[PDB]
């Protein structure tokens, strides 16, 4: 089935802009998508959920940053 990601180019690492809807069928699948949708040399691309919360981004001539998923808890 497809999901629902958004793709979104910024200038920064921890920048924030608005993306673009995409449909895809793998995270693998969606890094490819993000990487082809780029426009400009020198920016990062970021996969986000509806909900916002960081996939993965890339900057250019390095390779994708998996980001941690989960909700925080305390370890002690």
């Amino acid at each position: 089935m497809k999901a629902a990601y958004i793709i979104k180019e910024v200038q920064n690492i921890n920048s924030e802009r608005e993306g673009t809807q995409i449909e895809a069928t793998s995270l693998s699948q969606a890094k490819r998508i993000a990487s082809k949708e780029q426009c400009f040399h020198g920016t990062v691309m970021r996969i986000e959920t509806v909900n916002g919360l960081w996939l993965a981004y890339k900057e250019d001539g390095k390779r994708w940053v998996d980001c941690q998923l989960e909700h925080h808890h305390h370890h002690h």
